[PDB]
């Protein structure tokens, strides 16, 4: 006597099911991009260029979403800028220099902001009329670490004056400022912010560089073609599983899952990774629905068991419907091994597998707590709820497709590094805040905010505030974990960073779909008009 599958159908239909790439256009773009790519490189390798202009060039190339073509050129430049400790006496260039360096790992000192502060250690209110300065200070305030108390007030300071000046600014600056106030650059999904910058800002910029803009538009549209194919291939794979009918309780959200994967990494070199990642997200999506929307305490107990043993032989031990899920799961991981066979990497799949078992264990626990009406203290709660975010698992899963991933990297990840923990906390803490009303007005009395309220004996307001600071602390920890020397290559940190970004974008508020729909249309449907 299970509950009624109230979930909603995919508003996408087969819109993505079949996509065929016009090879002519694709090659036309490719050929010109190569040319524009080289012209751009020469813009970077140019000499006798001022600091402010050099930083603006790098900032622009990054916002245009094409900096992944110049990881080395950009690096060398920021490196020398870091080492020359040059001091441009104005907020705007300082804040921009600060941010760019920190996002790239260079631990530049926040002492660069003192000249802009009074002896009391607070920003000179006289700066309130320098909109560009405030904007870059604003963006910079989001990349601070625990050691940057000098910037403790930058955010509120820049925020209040930007809101103040916004209405009377010209375009596209006005739109740019308003957009930053709603979404800072450092915590947004790269593709999303890049789509917005190219279309709503740089394209309306009078001073815009025609070469860069064209480069940016063609590159974004060319990569979109690859993305669309991937989503096509993944949509078919999902179709050839037919869970939409066999497992009616499970909701169809592959398109949204793919968006998530695209948020982790968008570059072409990570095409295989993305496809693997999205299949896992979709797959684990079912397991979730299975646990808190269809299975019985006894069936879930059996399910968690079979997952731990992980062997086809356990099938018969499971109910009929759970047989579909279980076999599908083992095959998926069997496919992963096959794809990695070609490069003798099938031996890493087990890391993702162990992380999945962990997610299952905790789902099962979450169920037991639900059934018993148990409300654990914050400490015990997080000990279980952190893994149920699925973040340790997705981060691990994101390495599977990365050619450069080695055992040492997974090794490092298995020890739950700070940066990963912070990304996981952010996801848990924000989901909890956003989903407190629901669930409450439902059984789940073990929700984070509830435990927090009972544990500390504080109101919902205060509990959400406490969770808010956990997320704040978490972001600072992430920014810290990006500073050189990094425990692993930066290439393996970005996915963790991006998982945290996705959380911020998906809950910038209602249901995720209504939040993701726009982004999905903007990244996988409408191309940027040239
Ligand atoms: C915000 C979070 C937690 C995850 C985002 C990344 C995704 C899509 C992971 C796959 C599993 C999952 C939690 C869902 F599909 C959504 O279910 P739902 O979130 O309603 O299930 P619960 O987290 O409440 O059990
Ligand atoms: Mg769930
Ligand atoms: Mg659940
Ligand atoms: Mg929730």
């Amino acid at each position: 006597v299970r509950p009624v599958a109230d979930f909603s159908p995919s508003l996408w239909g087969d819109q993505f099911l079949s996509f065929s790439i016009k090879n002519q256009v694709a090659e036309k773009y490719a050929k010109e991009i190569e040319a524009l790519k080289e012209q751009t490189r020469n813009m970077l390798l140019a000499t006798g260029m001022k600091l402010a202009d050099t930083l603006n060039l790098i900032d622009t190339i990054e916002r245009l979403g094409i900096s992944y073509h110049f990881e080395k050129e950009i690096d060398d430049i920021l490196d020398q800028i870091y080492n020359q400790n040059s001091n441009c006496n104005d907020l705007c260039t300082s804040a921009l220099q600060f941010r760019l360096l920190r996002q790239h790992g260079f631990n530049i000192s926040p002492e660069i902001f003192s000249k802009f502060q009074d002896e009391n250690g607070k920003f000179k209110e006289s700066l309130a009329s320098d909109v560009l300065g405030l904007l870059n200070l604003y963006e910079a305030s989001h990349v601070r670490t625990h050691a940057d108390d000098i910037l403790e007030d930058a955010l509120a300071f820049s925020t209040i004056h930007l809101e103040s000046a916004a209405p009377h600014l010209k375009s596209p600056l006005r739109e740019q400022v308003t957009h930053a106030l709603e979404q800072c650059l450092h915590k947004g999904v790269p593709r999303v912010e890049t789509r917005f910058f190219i279309s709503s800002i740089y394209d309306k910029e009078q001073s815009k560089n025609n070469v860069l803009l064209r480069f940016a538009k063609l590159d974004f549209n060319l990569l979109q073609m690859l993305h669309k194919q991937e989503l096509a291939q993944v949509s078919r794979w999902w179709k050839d599983l037919d869970f939409v009918t066999t497992l009616p309780y499970a909701r169809d959200r592959v398109v949204e899952c793919y968006f998530w994967a695209l948020g982790v990494y968008f570059e072409p070199q990570y095409s295989q990774a993305r496809v693997m990642l999205v299949k896992t997200i979709s797959m684990i999506s079912i397991v979730d629905d299975t646990f808190d929307a269809y299975g019985t305490v006894k069936e879930l107990e059996a399910y968690t068991d079979a997952i731990q043993r992980w062997d086809i032989n356990e099938i018969d031990r499971l109910p009929d419907y759970m047989k579909i899920s279980y076999k599908a799961i083992l095959d998926l991981y069997k496919d992963y091994e096959k794809e990695l066979s070609s490069a003798g990497r099938s031996h890493i799949v087990c890391h993702a597998i162990e992380r999945m078992k962990e997610v299952v264990r905790n789902y099962n626990v979450e169920s037991t707590w639900f059934i018993e009406g148990y409300t654990p203290p914050v400490s015990e709660y997080l000990s279980n709820a952190l893994a149920t975010t699925t973040y340790y698992y997705l981060a691990t899963t994101s390495y599977l497709g990365m050619k450069s991933a080695t055992e040492q990297d997974f090794e490092w990840l298995s020890k739950n590094p700070k940066i990963l923990e912070a990304s996981v906390i952010i996801c848990r803490v924000i989901d909890d805040t956003a989903t407190y009303e629901v669930e409450k007005s439902r059984g789940q009395i073990a929700t984070g905010i509830e435990c927090c309220m009972r544990d500390y004996g504080i109101s919902t307001k205060e509990a959400m505030a406490k969770f808010q600071n956990m997320a704040e602390t978490a972001w600072k920890d992430i920014n810290e974990g990006l500073l050189r020397p990094t425990p692993v290559s930066t290439e393996f940190l970005t996915p963790i960073l991006n998982l945290a970004r996705i959380v911020e974008v998906t809950y910038i508020h209602t249901h995720p779909e209504k939040v993701l729909k726009p982004h999905i249309i903007n990244l996988l449907v409408d191309s940027i008009k040239i």
